[PDB]
């Protein structure tokens, strides 16, 4: 080919991908960008 292709890299990690997809039946694949490790002791302030 003439371009950098990502398919071979994914072919390299096929067994690991299978085993991971199996080991995460009960986890939550993904993340939410709102939780932060200090948002529980924070105090909100509004000013007008």
């Amino acid at each position: 080919a003439k371009n950098m292709n990502v398919r071979p890299l994914l072919n390299y990690f096929e067994p690991l991908f299978t085993w991971l997809k199996d080991q995460n039946k009960n986890s939550f694949v993904g993340w939410s960008t709102d939780w932060s490790p200090y948002a529980d002791q924070s105090i909100k302030v509004r000013i007008s």
